[PDB]
């Protein structure tokens, strides 16, 4: 339930994501891994990489890195009217990787942190402001869509 002078916001701080998308997205699931060892876990793909550097040296989380950040990109840019993009998801990452709605949590705290640590002094509080409410209407609907599934209640 955002404005658009908020979604512009949105729709700016994404476009320095956007410059480059593995990046940004590589570390935003490092810092998820580490900060949360408890998620590798629910990666065949990933469940090997013990040191942060078997992580940073791994192209395959760099790729997956990319889909994360992409679909991700590209629900915001539907500015709250992303019923079509989000089911899909939701039924996805509930269903068959089952993923607790807390860990779409961790990691919207883990784009906010890596929004900082990346642009130290270009990532302003308004905007801040506006990427924490879109995180949220996102974790919002995934939520809506998750006790349908009856999936963790
Ligand atoms: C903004 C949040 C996220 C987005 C947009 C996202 C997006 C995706 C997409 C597009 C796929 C592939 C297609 C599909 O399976 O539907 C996928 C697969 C997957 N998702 Fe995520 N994801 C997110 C966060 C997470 C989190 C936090 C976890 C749990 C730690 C997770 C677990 C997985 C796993 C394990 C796979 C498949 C692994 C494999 O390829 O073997 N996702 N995700």
């Amino acid at each position: 339930g955002l404005s658009d002078g908020e979604w512009q916001q949105v729709l700016n701080v994404w476009g320095k994501v956007e410059a480059d998308i593995a990046g940004h997205g590589q570390e935003v699931l490092i810092r998820l891994f580490t900060g949360h060892p408890e998620t590798l876990e629910k990666f065949d793909k990933f469940k090997h990489l013990k040191t942060e550097a078997e992580m940073k040296a791994s192209e395959d989380l760099k790729k997956y890195g990319t889909v994360v950040l992409t679909a991700l990109g590209g629900i915001l840019k539907k500015k709250g009217h992303h019923e079509a993009e989000l089911k899909p998801l939701a039924q996805s990452h509930a269903t068959k990787h089952k993923i607790p709605i807390k860990y779409l949590e961790f990691i919207s705290d883990a784009i906010i942190h890596v929004l900082h640590s990346k642009h130290p002094g270009d990532f302003g509080a308004d905007a801040q402001g506006a990427m924490t409410k879109a995180l949220e209407l996102f974790r919002n609907d995934i939520a809506a869509k998750y006790k349908e599934l009856g999936f963790q209640g």
